[PDB]
């Protein structure tokens, strides 16, 4: 620009205000892959995921939010949790859809299961039916000579998947051969990855590997067709990382100096969060925590790897618990319950100045729920990512409470309500009276019949540039088709659109969406 | 805090987010007090402006925006108008109450005129009601001798006051000795200020000189009361700064290297706007432009002493135009219209820094209505200042109308609409068919006989910090009480309450504002 007093050129009118593609305003749906409908005991990558990305678009939607995409909690009390992975890197193999492997010529039509009963996920018998099918299509592939053999052998080999794929795999066949409840208790040289020993297990576990990492392709090849119909039709898809890995994983077998272990590889402390304002107790969750002074020693190349796997799947993702970047709580491994532990001084910025400078920028969405201090905060606006408000939890305070639509901010992303929370319905059932009004007078004395088109329009209406409606708001469902209930063992992960229910007989739905999305600027 | 992996101190958890005071949510009432009702054919800053300041408080309201106080327009076509100042720092005597200065004994109870048509201000009778009781009561002070007359003599010699005040009143006995229709053509000794010229004007036009400044104290202490009252009740004054100074005034004559003169003082260059996508013409203002190169030299000394006086008279304001401080349209003196003209570069962030360094933080409400460029957002928010939403401008357009609700932001005012625009009922009285039901569909099909209530509860719902409703729209008013219909000459600045209405007839208004700003968290 001239010196103060001078002429500016004669088109200084044309310089309009500058709009950040990066602050698009955009409403997505929360719908986990499993949730789709169709024949085989769980929803999957295949006919489904394309009809629902085409619902999408033809609602407005530009946004597709899932859960943890890992292979899940087996034991009997998590079974099927996104958030119990086996791996932070690998996918869920049972959202192969045994469909596309028809197509591929990998599974013969005849091999197929009769429809099995479609209205929820039995994760008791889903794995006994699939598991086989994965696997036969897998060995078929590992023997085949083609276009999709090259496609794998690029895959094995690139340095990218091989950093996680390797030890994921080799960790699964020594699992699967040893059978202990964690690796601490492995032999010697397979706990301590004796080169010698990692040679033998090929040899003897060889079949194993070469068919995990075929599943691993199956399932890349599957997600990336998912992901390239929906850049098509405008949609970007969001996933969810929690913070913390699970102990008996590659990810902390092959990578032990990343945590806090002691010398026999036993966790020196573990996560949770302590009493507050909301809770008598906190919670000890009981993963192991990162040796974060030694991961800043080499540019924290674990982090990075693992956020160019996330940013190999999904546009941008949640990360669960980003408050563990500031302080995080530590209680001493032999402690059964949280209040013994203290806060310790998280990473901060240089963890996310080393990702910038090694993969870019990536859009992070920090779960930011509960109780946070102020350094918290602080990281997060330092970063420039958005927190979260979450429409159930505003009402039940004053005014100041940050999840009322008059306190949200731009950079932000809102939720009716997320996997964890019941169905607006659901919610409104159980919800008292004094709460019940206290909705009301703030929607403007909307009609309580109206309630989820309320909450949905108080979502879609915020300043927030993102808005996020799980599926079951808008099929109007209750409680029964709620994905979790925190701190329950029985019943989670297993909602799935009904078989009445089918994308096409959808319209009406995406029409009422779409309208609300036009006329608060979503499109 | 300690290092990464350490330890936290125990209270850790008590380091909760911080809320910045200047970031608190508020509301406020535009009144101009010419608008109070009473019996002396204008509002004055007497008791009704007490009555005002208590209704407010019962309302819940934090603040109070004003017009310009200035000592308006005189000529025939814009008679009363604020924006007409004969001065940039004098109040306007008009708004002196008569009442006041009895209780102060410097006039009679006998001498006050008997009660005069209540619902208008007649611009054209009032001066020649008011200005001899104003006289007659100055007159009384300055052949007095206790306690006002001390506080006089303080008033008068403060070096802030003087520094405006004396050129002021030398400015008006000469403009009434000589009565030419500019400064251009006085005397030579009087337009270019000999100091023997000046010395002779005291001594032959001291009773109009100290009169002149006996009544701008009156004004200052009266306002000075108002204001101790408004803090008292917890109500900031927000006032209203033009970014122009007219070519005839003090503002101008005793500072003329600050302007774009030629040397016999006539201006090279005036204000206007150009014409853009809403105007074929733009607008010739015809104010003389400031010398931004020349007042960068002095450390925008003028500039400083402007905002010294606005800040002695308000807790915060606008400045109306703040886009001239990035780049300004600046015509050719000679010139009849706006096309002709030529964008000019503004000071930008160097003058803000010069009134932080001077004057400390002050509070300023960037007017950035319209067309404006990427330089103007930059400025602002270089500076911080919020910009303005107006609810009547935001309906016409598409989705990206940035005076919808969606598109404000947090450091923002927003307002149904200013002294501008017609009332909220005159504004949908003439509102386009399609417009109307656009409107309506925003506010979620609210009835059309709700209006008034739905856009009064946009602005109070916006995450913006202050929202602002004009009290014509508290008291359900029509087209008839539109305080400005832009570039019209005749029956603008004079709505009154009505005689009928009282501030202790209006519990039922101040309940229903209060309940919103409960709801919405502005209390
Ligand atoms: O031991 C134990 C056992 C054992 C082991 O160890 C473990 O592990 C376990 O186990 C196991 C199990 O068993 C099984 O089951 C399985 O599991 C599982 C599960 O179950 C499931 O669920 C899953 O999970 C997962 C999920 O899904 C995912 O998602 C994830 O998650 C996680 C995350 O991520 C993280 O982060 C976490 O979270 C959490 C947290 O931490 C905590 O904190 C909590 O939070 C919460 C809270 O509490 C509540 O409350 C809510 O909140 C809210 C509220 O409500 C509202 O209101 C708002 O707030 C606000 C307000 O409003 C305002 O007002 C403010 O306040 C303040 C005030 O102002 C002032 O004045 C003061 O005050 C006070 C008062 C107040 O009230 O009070 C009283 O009176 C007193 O006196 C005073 O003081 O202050 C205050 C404060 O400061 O503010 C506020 C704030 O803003 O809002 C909020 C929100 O935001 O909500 C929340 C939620 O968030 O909780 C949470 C939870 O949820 O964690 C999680 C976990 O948990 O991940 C997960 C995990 O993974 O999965 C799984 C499966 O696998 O398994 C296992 C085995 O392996 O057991
Ligand atoms: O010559 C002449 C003559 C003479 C001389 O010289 C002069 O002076 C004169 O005079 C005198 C007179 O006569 C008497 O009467 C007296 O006076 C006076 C008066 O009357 C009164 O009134 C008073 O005044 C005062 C006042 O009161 C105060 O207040 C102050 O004022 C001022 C201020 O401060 C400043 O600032 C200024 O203002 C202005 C401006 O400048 C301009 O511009 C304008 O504006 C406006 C516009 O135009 C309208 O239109 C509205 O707007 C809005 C809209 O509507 C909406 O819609 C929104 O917008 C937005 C949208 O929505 C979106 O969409 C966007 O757009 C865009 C798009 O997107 C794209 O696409 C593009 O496009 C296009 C299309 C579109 O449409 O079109 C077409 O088609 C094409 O083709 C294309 O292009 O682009 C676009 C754009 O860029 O965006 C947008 C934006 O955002 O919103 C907006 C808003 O914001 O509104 C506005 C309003 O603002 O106007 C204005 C005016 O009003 O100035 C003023 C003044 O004027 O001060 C004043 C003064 O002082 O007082 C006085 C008394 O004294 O006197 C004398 C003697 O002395 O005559
Ligand atoms: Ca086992
Ligand atoms: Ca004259």
């Amino acid at each position: 620009v001239p010196a103060v007093g001078e002429d500016f050129p004669i088109d200084y009118a044309d310089w309009l205000p500058k709009r950040d593609p990066n602050d698009r305003r955009r409403a997505g749906i929360l719908l986990h892959p499993t949730s789709f409908p169709g024949p085989y005991g769980i929803g999957d990558l295949g006919p489904q995921a394309f009809k629902f990305l085409d619902w999408l678009h033809l609602a407005g939607c530009s946004l597709w939010q899932v859960l943890p995409l890992v292979p899940p909690g087996k034991r009997g009390n998590e079974d099927g949790s996104p958030y119990s992975g086996q791996d932070a890197n690998c996918g869920n193999t049972l959202l192969i859809s045994l469909e596309e492997l028809v197509d591929d010529g990998l599974l013969k039509m005849e091999e197929l299961p009769e429809p099995l009963p479609t209205d929820r996920v039995n994760y008791s018998t889903i794995s006994e039916i699939k598991d086989p099918l994965i696997t036969k299509a897998a060995k078929r592939l590992l023997s085949s000579e083609g276009e999709l053999k090259d496609q794998l052998e690029n895959f094995r080999r690139d340095p990218n998947i091989s950093s996680w794929l390797e030890d994921a795999a080799y960790f699964a066949a020594i699992d699967n051969s040893v059978n202990t409840i964690s690796w601490y208790d492995w032999p010697e040289p397979l706990k301590n990855r004796h080169l010698a020993a990692l040679e033998e297990v090929y040899q003897s576990e060889k079949d194993f590997i070469d068919i995990f990492i075929a599943q691993q392709f199956l399932f890349q090849r599957q997600w990336k067709k998912v992901r390239d119909y929906a850049r098509s039709k405008g949609i970007s898809i969001m996933g969810d990382m929690p913070i913390y890995v699970g102990y008996h994983s590659a990810d902390v077998w092959a990578n032990k100096k990343q945590f806090l272990l002691n010398r026999k590889g036993f966790p020196l402390i573990v996560s949770g969060v302590p009493p507050d304002a909301f809770s008598e107790t906190g919670q000890l969750w009981g993963s192991p925590l990162y040796d974060w002074k030694a991961m800043e020693k080499d540019g924290f190349s674990w982090w990075v790897r693992r956020i160019q796997r996330a940013t190999d799947l999904f546009d941008e993702f949640r990360i669960d618990h980003f408050r563990g970047f500031a302080g995080f709580w530590a209680v001493p491994s032999e402690e059964k319950i949280a209040i013994l532990g203290r806060w310790k001084v998280g990473p901060g910025k240089p963890l996310f100045d080393a990702i910038l400078q090694a993969v870019g920028k990536i859009n992070i969405i920090a779960e930011d729920l509960g109780v946070i201090t102020e350094d918290v905060v602080q990281l997060r606006k330092s970063i420039e990512a958005p927190g979260m408000a979450v429409l159930q939890f505003a009402f039940g305070s004053d005014a100041e409470n940050p999840h009322l639509p008059h306190n949200h901010e731009q950079n932000q992303v809102v939720y009716t309500g997320t996997h964890d929370n019941d169905t607006i319905r659901g919610w409104w059932d159980t919800l008292p009276q004094e709460e019940k009004s206290n909705v009301l007078k703030y929607l403007s004395n909307i009609e309580e019949e109206e309630i989820s088109r309320g909450l949905i329009e108080g979502a879609v209406s915020s300043v927030a540039r993102i808005a996020i409606i799980p599926m079951q708001d808008v099929l109007g469902l209750g409680s029964d088709s709620r994905m979790n209930i925190p701190a329950t063992q029985f019943g989670n992960w297993s909602w799935r659109i009904p078989s009445s229910t089918s994308f096409d007989n959808l319209d009406a739905e995406a029409k009422k969406l779409r309208d609300i999305l036009a006329t608060y600027g979503r499109l």
